[PDB]
């Protein structure tokens, strides 16, 4: 036999407070026991940067005539490897992958130890320099211990397979196919051998067999080239038909084997096109998918292969062809499964945000992309090479005098790297994510890749959604020539958030779902833009609800949504996956339906929706969606896009109506119009509502908006889940009425200053109720401080068909309330 | 009068501060909290370190307080665990001992008259000899995890220094249904320097409109006195009788004035009922027999630590309440007044004791500390109507294997004389309520006669569980009523545990699976309703709770509950709905449970059998299989059952065709051929299924080999102390403990008989510890066992691992995951073989995917 390959990931202890472990060490006591992939910012999530340390103890003789290696999959950021107390390999970058040569330093006795040295805190000349994600510590991804012959492909080419496949003529009815070999040969005697190189589509059939005598000299490395000329009878590769191939290899010594390695390999051609777009194959297709970030909540970036899978199956449900691994290289299992499932790729190393002058982040980022490159250089799932993503975002923040240097660093090291893409691998193309910043124009920076990429968020985070074309269409405008491609497009939600009025950064669902149909829209009305992959495939851990999933990979209406727009089966069914109650307070004394707002995700012409079985009534969709106005007795109903549905199971809501005149036998989320339902223990914050005669609500004020969006976006601290209610508020409101019935009510008054920080006498008020003074004075910024919250929470007895008056006394600044909630009790 | 504001908003928390007595402006290192808050909510869980912070923690906060003439201000604390010194402004206010009891601050002496306040709090859950509770199965989490009030009143006021309590106790000394008495003991307090001549008024109300009775009484206080005044509302009419059934609340209303005006209100809950247990019928009520049958609860939800709100309360009472169940049992800690209300309100019967559990501490430090702790339980919870029986030692005599022999005679006094003062303390504060105890099962008991001090004898049991078969309940029960004839009997305890991630067709005892809980419940839930004499059962538990000693299944948490941690249904809830709910009941059951997979038995095998089950009072009900029907099944013990063959593939279940207001189950169903090809993961070791939700990946129950199949060669299933597997914790992982947990010893390998073609094959293997032992979290690092259990594997005959040392090289409890890639050929299919050396090879689980190459 020849390879030998498995996991190294059990039996290794942790510590994040050990000084040194290269030398052997039996202590464990204080140490975590764990296995591999580990972070130790799981939890944290500022979070841990630092030194972390893992060692382990094993068995392992060494036999003649064999090498052992260590294949790390991933260590963020850097790596320093110890076996037996002696310095073994180091590596630099948190998202590549390294080779460790054990050999030298094994016992003979069989009795190994291992330390490992690995440090996630910032350093100036190691992208990523900052971003919005986190930079989770550890050895994050498995580690392999390899067995070879000591005639083997290389350990040493960047990590890389030490075999590079290429395809330089690809039709349909044959193709060419060249095999590039790094061999090396670790004995001290020269060696003849034998390298059999076959095409396979299985073991049991082969498309092409070749077999190349190769001589090395005693401690020798050579380069062979092997061809297979006029393959036949393959079929090719896309997205939606993604037939695969591999390449075994094996090279022998006396007709034993002594090394052998199989890659993917794909048959395709593809280029993109200014006017018209993508084309694989000869077939114009529409680029259409997803980014997708490496971690998952709670586990940081420490996932399972079968997360991996979980995830890009995911993706290919929703009908997408398109993936984008976010702004780093990704695990090998990734790539494989673009390959087997169709997906078109960009990867990319994570230069982001900003660049560091000089040679030595110029060499690292030099090292981090041929790493990229050569590792993944043989799947054909990957189309685009890219590294630098939004590099001038941070210009920003940076001294004004630095600006004019950053820009000829950022020029001169885009056009470094460029030409490394075009020299190793010339059958794919560089593109760029550039963003909505004058930087780029006035420095020519979209000028140097192939593919200029636009992270674009009209209507979130500026503008409204209609200025995403009229960008698109000036920059398609004043560069006919460039190939143009959406890098990434999105908005953020909150499952919990419901509105009928959604509205620009509420973060409730409907707006999600209304911004991703809008773009989505435009883009799949322009043949120019060779596609766009969404912000993000799942909500993920940042500085974020951008997912299309979330955290746990339970879909959003967003997700079905896309899936209604790309798929190509049928699609028809429900919104609202994660709602199931709607409460509406009467405007009017009578009132007697609950108004709900139903909508299904389809690509049919029309839909029908059923109200307990009985047809409600036919939608024609538009844009992937059908509508229905629903006026519902309160109470449960089953709601289905068929009667009685032989293999669907109906939805049940819940709607329920609140008198005009109540009794709080009541909570209102004050300064918007959407809907909290706090998922603990299912309590229905509703929307805002002004007091008037006879009823309930807020009296006087003014909505709160920050920089041209509703509320703060700020944290708000010492609170977790209720941010959403909390970060809206009235400014100003002369307080809150209700006409109750005589009796005793809990009472309470949710209230925050916006942007520990005290700001005191600056926003100081009293409340009454009924003439009763309640609390003299609150100062918010000044007894609490900037955003940290204030509930106020009594009892009041109402007496003499009084009603419920709440009132605000300003004593300096003015008043705020972001939310009151009035519960009837017995006393 | 009377003002109360929350007071839980603006404090700062610091785990690593010396000293925050001195007012103090700094914030840095000091983190943001809102009351309630536990520094233990996160700590608890499987964060790879056993245990748990337990010492000092400081609040601080500064607030605005311009202190009004002729008001006096107190900070009410609902609970601060375990101890408590309070500071304002620099001097010592107050301190408490006891983490499950409310204490009173006066503030005014302390108060800066320019209105700028700092208060800083001094927390600490260490263990201390003198304070219970001493050891438990639950977490002592840390800090202010209820919420804290600041009270305004006059300056003559119903007293805030009497143990907590609200100074107003309230008494039916005669309730009949023409009429009541109630009497009404009233403790006031003077802070001014003159005598005043106040008035009193006590009115009895259903509602602000509606008053039983009214009273005006003249009092005169003394110059920083103080007084006690008894009120009595002779023949009260036309109230209706509070019962778990028909909780008919009312209320007094207590106002204070001086010279008319109001210095302090404050009312109080009030119900009126009598009630009795008898020796051979059980509860009575207002003259009729009922069956108290529901839960205890504990005070945590993971992962908030015992943080909870009022909200939480709320919610868990109300799935006690739509159970059916009418008793309540408050774990071992007097709760949280919301607790209480909602009792009172929604209608439970009520017992409630103060922490002693396991051990007793010999002294008069412990004496005094549980003495106080029962003079707070008892008063500051007088008033409840849904109290019915009060109580003080929990299984006092566990602790006593652990503890040195010389030790025992002076523990065994100890405990006898305080459970005989405890006793007479009860009897002497409250004459209108039983005293109870809940002892286990353990001889010491009988020994002592320490079951003949309470009126009621609470019996913990476990029969089918710990010890015995289920039947041996009703075995134990009976002896113990021929015994003592004159006893009063009540199940205080009994359950067991499950993992709503473990099911098997052949549930056995701590397989964790949902299964076995349902057949645990069942049958001690109906050898209880078949027993007169046992007046009354409470589950153990409402929800899974964090204890974090824990180990088993799931670490930190003892699985015990009707529902999750996030209160969700399991199925022995739905089983209890359907054994007490007066309202009719029928609903499928497996709410965690959506998919099947069946191992093919032979080559012909084409459907998957399912067998499912429904909960229901009624005579029958009807399954229907894609809204066909499927058959009739009459109702025993609450259960339907029937066992279907279906096609793999999506089907529909439902009690009803075609049902216009109940939404299908849909459940997912598949067949691994007979013969396999790997486009397969086995629980070795174990006939259950393991459910993994990270990823919904289900790994079958074990099947042993044969030939044109796939299955694991040799072995045999460990079996640790009489469980299957080893309990200990898993280190390293967290949500595949189970898995790993159980394994076959001594196989000889594994087969799949396979088409040719590459495949990824996962071997998870774990030397485990060779003796059960009570504690398992105590070690200190890995314990290695080199040269003991050591083996190859190979495949084929290709060597995979020349030598792996289990014990050598991971140690015990260290999971070890084989991964690989092998490529089958020459139609060989795949034979995995174990290779000794030393001992004997394990394998927990095995999984097997085909990939491309
Ligand atoms: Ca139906
Ligand atoms: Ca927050
Ligand atoms: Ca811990
Ligand atoms: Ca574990
Ligand atoms: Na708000
Ligand atoms: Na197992």
């Amino acid at each position: 036999g020849g390879r030998c390959q498995i996991a190294f990931n059990s039996g290794w202890l942790f510590s994040k407070n050990e000084a040194n472990a290269v030398l052997p060490d039996r202590t464990t006591a204080g140490w975590q026991a764990v296995q591999l992939p580990h972070t130790w910012n799981d939890k944290d999530v500022g979070y841990y940067r630092g030194v972390g340390w893992y060692k382990k103890r094993f068995r392992l003789v060494p036999e003649k005539g064999k090498r052992y290696f260590l294949r790390f999959e991933g260590v963020n950021q850097t790596a320093e490897v110890f076996v037996n107390g002696k310095p073994a390999g180091e590596h630099t970058g948190g998202y590549t992958a390294f080779n460790v040569d054990l050999t030298p330093f094994l016992e003979a006795s069989g009795e190994q130890y291992i330390a490992v040295k690995a440090d996630n805190s910032h350093r100036d000349d190691v992208p990523p320099l900052s971003a919005d994600f986190t930079f989770f510590g550890g050895i994050y991804r498995p580690v392999h211990l390899i067995t070879t012959g000591e005639q083997h492909f290389s350990m040493s080419d960047y990590g890389g397979p030490g075999i590079y496949i290429t395809t330089p003529r690809v039709t349909p009815h044959g193709a060419d196919v060249t095999i590039t070999y790094h061999l090396q040969n670790c004995s001290d005697a020269p060696q003849a051998l034998t390298l059999e190189t076959v095409i396979r589509k299985d073991v049991a059939s082969a498309l092409a067999t070749k077999n190349t005598a190769v001589t090395i000299s005693a401690f020798g490395d050579t380069v062979v080239t092997v061809t297979c000329s006029d393959v036949r009878n393959f079929d090719l590769w896309s997205p939606d038909h993604p037939a695969m191939y591999y390449v075994e290899s094996l090279l022998k010594q006396s007709g034993k084997r002594v090394d052998n390695l199989s890659q993917p390999l794909g048959f395709r051609w593809f280029r993109f096109d200014p006017e018209k777009g993508f084309f694989i194959n000869g077939k114009n297709i529409k680029l259409m998918g997803a980014n997708r970030h490496q971690d998952r909540i709670p586990y940081g970036n420490a996932l399972s292969n079968d997360m991996h899978r979980q995830d890009l199956s995911l993706l290919k449900e929703m009908g997408g062809n398109f993936l984008r691994n976010a702004h780093y290289p990704q695990a090998d299992e990734v790539l494989d499964q673009a390959d087997r499932l169709g997906f078109a790729v960009w990867e990319e190393i994570p230069l982001v945000n900003e660049v560091t002058v000089g040679p030595r982040h110029t060499e690292n980022t030099t090292v981090m992309l041929k790493e990229m490159i050569k590792q993944h250089y043989n799947h054909p799932s990957v189309v685009i090479w890219a590294y630098m993503n939004e590099i001038y975002w941070a210009h920003r923040y940076k001294p004004q005098e630095e600006i004019a240097g950053r820009n000829r660093a950022t020029l001169e090291l885009a056009r470094r790297l460029e030409h490394i893409v075009r020299e190793l691998d010339p059958y794919r193309y560089t593109a760029m994510a550039m963003h909505n910043d004058p930087a780029y124009e006035e420095t020519g920076l979209g000028d140097i890749p192939m593919i200029a990429g636009w992270n674009l968020y009209h209507g979130w985070y500026y503008g409204i959604y209609e200025d995403f074309g009229t960008f698109m269409d000036e920059q398609r405008r004043k560069y006919p020539k460039r190939i143009h491609l959406i890098s990434e497009y999105g908005a953020g939600s909150d499952v919990r958030l419901y509105s009928e009025k959604p509205e620009k950064f509420d973060f409730t669902v409907e707006e999600q779902t209304r911004f991703t149909r809008s773009i989505t829209t435009q883009i799949l009305d322009r043949p120019y833009i060779a596609g766009g992959a969404l912000w993000n495939l799942a909500d993920f851990s940042s500085e974020n609800n951008k997912g299309l999933v979330t955290a746990d990979r339970k879909p959003k209406d967003a997700y079905y949504l896309m899936q209604a727009l790309l798929s190509e089966k049928p699609v028809a069914r429900l919104g609202y996956p994660f709602r199931n109650r709607w409460v509406h307070a009467a405007t009017s004394p009578s009132d007697t339906l609950v108004p709900v707002r139903m909508h299904a995700f389809s690509n049919q012409k029309s839909v029908s929706l059923y109200v307990d079985n009985r047809l409600f009534g036919e939608a024609e969709v538009k844009d992937g969606m059908a509508e229905w106005e629903m006026k519902l007795i309160p109470g449960r109903h089953l709601l289905s896009l068929a009667p009685n549905s032989p293999d669907t199971p109906e939805k049940q809501i819940d709607v329920r109506l609140i008198p005009f005149r109540p009794d709080g036998k009541l909570a209102m989320n004050v300064g918007a119009n959407y809907a909290f339902i706090d998922t603990r223990t299912d309590l229905y914050w509703l929307p805002e509502r002004t007091y008037e005669k006879g009823s309930w609500g807020v009296v006087g004020g003014e909505p709160l908006y920050v920089g041209g969006k509703v509320g703060t976006k700020e944290d708000i601290l010492a609170v977790d889940e209720e941010d959403p209610l909390y970060q809206t508020m009235r400014v100003n409101p002369e307080g809150f009425g209700a006409d109750l019935p005589d009796g005793t009510y809990e009472i309470e008054l949710l209230m925050v200053d916006y942007v520990i920080t005290y700001e005191p006498g600056q926003r100081v008020f009293g409340v009454s109720v009924n003439g009763t003074s309640i609390l003299p004075e609150i100062d918010l910024g000044g007894s609490y401080g900037l955003n940290v919250p204030c509930r106020l929470t009594f009892r009041y007895t109402v007496t003499d068909n009084a009603g419920l008056s709440i009132k605000f006394h300003p004593v300096s600044g003015e008043p705020v309330l972001s939310a009151v909630r009035i519960r009837k009790v017995e006393f």
